[PDB]
Formats: structure tokens, sequence, C-alpha cells
């Protein structure tokens, strides 16, 4: 659908520029402006990275693929909500992205449910972070919002695959 790869694109564009005005924020309101430094401590806290390998340029096998979104999409929101608005200077732009992600993902189970391809569940990767103190929240910002942006990047492929 060239209607549907047009709504995606500028839905993926949005999530993207809404990251980047939350990591601009981060960056500028607590000098968290490097989240390369915090990955290692991401890793500590168990954060979970959702996994698109169904989805690879060459051999995207496209039910395993959307289902990887789907699932991929919720864990996001999850990691989104769990961070409390981070602050309630940071609240605002929190919420447009969450709802950024929230219109990406029913545009998603709309073209699921079109073709007729119910939505797998993944392997497990562990429990919720609680992310429970300022700076874990803060932190927790910076990091879920680089990644996010990284699997934005990898959703690009599969977008022209559905009709």
């Amino acid at each position: 659908s060239q209607s549907f790869l047009l709504k995606s694109l500028e839905q993926v564009r949005k999530i993207q520029g809404d990251g980047a005005a939350l990591q601009e924020k981060l960056c500028a309101t607590y000098k968290l402006c490097h989240p390369e430094e915090l990955v290692l401590l991401g890793h500590s806290l168990g954060i979970p990275w959702a996994p698109l390998s169904s989805c690879p340029s060459q051999a995207l096998q496209l039910a395993g693929c959307l289902s990887q979104l789907h699932s991929g999409l919720f864990l996001y929101q999850g990691l989104l909500q769990a961070l409390e608005g981070i602050s309630p200077e940071l609240g605002p732009t929190l919420d447009t992205l969450q709802l950024d992600v929230a219109d990406f993902a029913t545009t998603i189970w709309q073209q699921m449910e079109e073709l007729g391809m119910a939505p797998a569940l993944q392997p497990t990767q562990g429990a919720m972070p609680a992310f429970a103190s300022a700076f874990q929240r803060r932190a927790g910002g910076v990091l879920v919002a680089s990644h996010l942006q990284s699997f934005l990047e990898v959703s690009y492929r599969v977008l022209r695959h559905l009709g």
C-alpha cells in the first residue's frame, strides 16, 4: 500500500523528531548529553531492547517482522510509561513521544489485521525496570529515546512490503 507507506513513514519521522526533542531537553536540563556513557548502566539495569531480527533487508520474514514490530512498540511504550514522565518539566515532551508511538503502533496493527497476520509473542527479555530514582528516570529517558531512534531506522525496511 502506497498510502500505508506514506502514512507510516511520516509517523516514523514524527517519533524520531520527538525522540530527538526529548534527548535535547534532557541534555539542556540535566546535562545528560551522551547516550553512549549510559549504555553499560542500562545493561546493569536490565533494560530490554526490542529485537527486529526478522526484519533484515534480505531474508525479511513478513509475519515475524510484523510480530516483532508490534511487540517492540509495546516494549518501548512500556519503558516510556515506566519513566513516569521523568519530571514535571519533561512530562509534555514525553507525552507527545508516547502519543506518536501509539499512533504508529495502531497503523501497524491495522495492517496486520488487513493481512490476516496475528501477532506472535516474542521470547521474554525479563522484567520491566522500575527506574526508581530521579537519575534513573533521566538517564532512562536518554537511553530509551536513543534506542528507539535506532529501532525505527530498521523499521523503514518492512514498510514497503505491506502492499
